[PDB]
């Protein structure tokens, strides 16, 4: 009864920075080729959201921001091939097209269609599929979750399992994924290894579960917030530091507590000097250190490059590695036969239409990650 | 007639930054327990010693550099098992003591027992074991091979084969051993792979010649001085450019040249704004970027960590990333069964007594690797 018409429905609007979200009225059209509308069950606020909010992470608006979600296919365009109406998927803020250079490489992930590096809020063809007001508003990374319907490019959505219970796995759309993915597959972390964690909110708390899957002996989980402590140790952290704590800089407790550097440390914050702290911090010989948090926009750090020729390397990676579309949906079989928990990071359950509420609780430090239902 | 006395010998000693070095007698003393006292052969003109000269690498003045080399053992202190008198030898700037974590470690190479992440330019002991005009002088990195005579610690020196022609086989002390390891063991390069290196000295050479012996497809030599380009070719470079040619900064040109980036480029001249470009001309999503050139003393370069969050790998490495005194006999021994060549890198041969016409060739940009025969 939808199916090649307009759809109207609520979503949560951002017209300027720096304001709450406006739910209101929105006309979603119906999918062109190679396109799926989706009916969207759950979303996470992810604190890359409110960096669109914040203006840290720069993207066109006004805009529907949401990409950490899950919901049900309400109907295809012509020539998708891959999911049908009534599939449960998770939209893909990374997509995967199949064949590009990267998608072809065997460790990339970071594929060219993305919307990320030169941000044009649209879907692939370069048009949007939402008015709000009579007016167009732009798409965010080729999801859009912040809305009862969005539509998406197929290259950015997966099916997964029809029993899986959307209100869990719309992490694993965005930050349980990636925390993990950084561990396991990024760092490759090691059996026995010395592990810092910067930044204990959803995605650090992911990452330490990947560190603990991967055999670590210690991990040591860094925050300004002594709140985040309890769980970081409840998934895994054998010990937890304050920088504020401390009269010298924390790169410097750190090595001096892993008796001379430790072997991975992640950066899941999105600050320079903490990137450049947690570099510091993995041993100089053979530590690798993984940027995961968003730097604020256009912003340089600044380094000392001995840092790097003793031998260490530096990464960073977007959602884990994850090649996005192949992994969602075994990562969603993993979670139902028992092989992570969600449940410690979800901390709050909100309706969709007390968004702005969900972003208090972010903004405050009390939650790790609100689910809001639709 | 020399073993343990005092030997009076010529050497050339550096009083002060950008003077000539001064060629004229010292006095070297016996080896203590654990040391050994070598009699040099041959020794190259590496670019990290006229760093010496001119600033930009730190450590205690007057000094004694040099530090690739090969020579014979004229004596041993107490307790040396494992060079004798009479022995060919080549002194390892990078020391490998057996025992720290980084010597224990699969990976590491940087020895903790190094004297470059705080000069000292002493012995172990913390002594200096030359004189000159009644002054004490310094050690350079352990090893101090512009001189007749060194003693150097048994942790410092591997035993190399009788057989071995010193004069050519000094360069697998440095510069050699740095850029094939960069290429074949830090940067793991692979078959079909795209590869850039900026810089076509000794060092840029030996990277080309490893990324030629892992299979490579294309090897894009970067240079600002063409007349490098001919002998880059020669030793595996597919194509060389000189950024001075065009008006587009040259990670723009590489990265279109490369269908959008490279699959590993090195950095191996030693400037703040080539480690930028070298990481940036590196695809995006799973390039591998590995400085080699050295910084100037205490300055930090400015970059963008969007570089490496979308998958880019940076690292850097000291010596190659081999464990010194375990490879230096192996790449010797490899040497000798003809699997890679040395004449490529040796365009000038001087006597000890014109090391200050070496480093004008040098640094005119007409050598790649004088070597001093004694
Ligand atoms: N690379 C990728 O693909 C992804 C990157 N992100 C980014 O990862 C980062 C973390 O995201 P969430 O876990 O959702 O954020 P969050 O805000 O819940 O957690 C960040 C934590 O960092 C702590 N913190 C803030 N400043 C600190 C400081 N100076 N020192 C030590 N701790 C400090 C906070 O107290 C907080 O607990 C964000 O920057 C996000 O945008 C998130 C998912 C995808
Ligand atoms: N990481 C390690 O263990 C080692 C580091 N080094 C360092 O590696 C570097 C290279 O050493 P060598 O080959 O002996 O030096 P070299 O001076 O013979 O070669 C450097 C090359 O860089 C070129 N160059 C200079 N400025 C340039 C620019 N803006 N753009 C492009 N090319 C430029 C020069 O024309 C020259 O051909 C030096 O910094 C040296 O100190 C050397 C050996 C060990
Ligand atoms: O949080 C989800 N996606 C992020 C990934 C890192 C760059 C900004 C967008
Ligand atoms: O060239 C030999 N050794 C170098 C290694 C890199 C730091 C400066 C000294
Ligand atoms: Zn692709
Ligand atoms: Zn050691």
């Amino acid at each position: 009864s939808t199916a090649g018409k307009v759809i109207k429905c609520k979503a949560a609007v951002l017209w300027e920075e720096k304001k709450p979200f406006s739910i209101e009225e929105v006309e979603v059209a119906p999918p062109k080729a190679h396109e799926v509308r989706i009916k969207m069950v759950a979303t996470g606020i992810c604190r890359s959201d409110d960096h669109v909010v914040s203006g840290t992470l720069v993207t066109p608006l006004p805009v529907i921001a949401g990409h950490e979600a899950a919901g049900i296919v309400e109907s295809i365009g012509e020539g998708v091939t891959t999911v049908r109406p009534g599939d449960k998927v998770i939209p893909l803020f990374t997509p995967q097209c199949g064949k590009c250079r990267v998608c072809k490489h065997p460790e990339g992930n970071f594929c060219l269609k993305n919307d990320l590096s030169m941000p044009r809020g649209t879907m692939q063809d370069g048009t949007s599929r939402f008015t709000c007001r009579g007016k167009p508003i732009h798409h965010f990374l080729g999801t859009s979750t912040f809305s009862q319907y969005t539509v998406v490019d197929e290259i950015s959505v997966a099916k997964i399992d029809a029993a899986s219970p959307l209100e869990k796995v719309c992490l694993i759309g965005c930050g349980f994924s990636t925390g993990y993915g950084s561990a396991v597959k990024v760092a490759k972390v090691t059996q026995g290894s010395t592990c810092a964690v910067f930044g204990l909110g959803g995605v650090g708390l992911s990452v330490i579960m990947g560190c603990k899957a991967a055999g670590a002996a210690r991990i040591i989980g860094v925050d300004i917030n002594k709140d985040k402590f309890a769980k970081a140790k409840e998934v895994g952290a054998t010990e937890c530091v304050n920088p504020q704590d401390y009269k010298k800089p924390i790169q410097e407790v750190l090595t001096e507590m892993s008796n001379g550097g430790v072997d991975f440390s992640f950066e899941v914050i999105g600050r320079l000097d903490t990137m450049v702290t947690a570099l510091s911090c993995c041993q100089e010989a053979y530590g690798v250190s993984v940027i995961v948090g968003v730097p604020p926009d256009s912003q340089n750090l600044s380094m000392n490059p001995m840092l790097l020729l003793s031998g260490r390397t530096w990464k960073g990676a977007i959602f884990g590695g994850f090649k996005s579309k192949d992994s969602v949906p075994k990562l969603v079989a993993d979670f139902m036969a028992k092989k992570f928990a969600l449940d410690p990071l979800i901390t709050h359950v909100l309706p969709f239409e007390k968004i702005n509420e969900g972003f208090d609780l972010l903004r405050s430090g009390e939650s790790i990650r609100t689910i809001l239902t639709f």
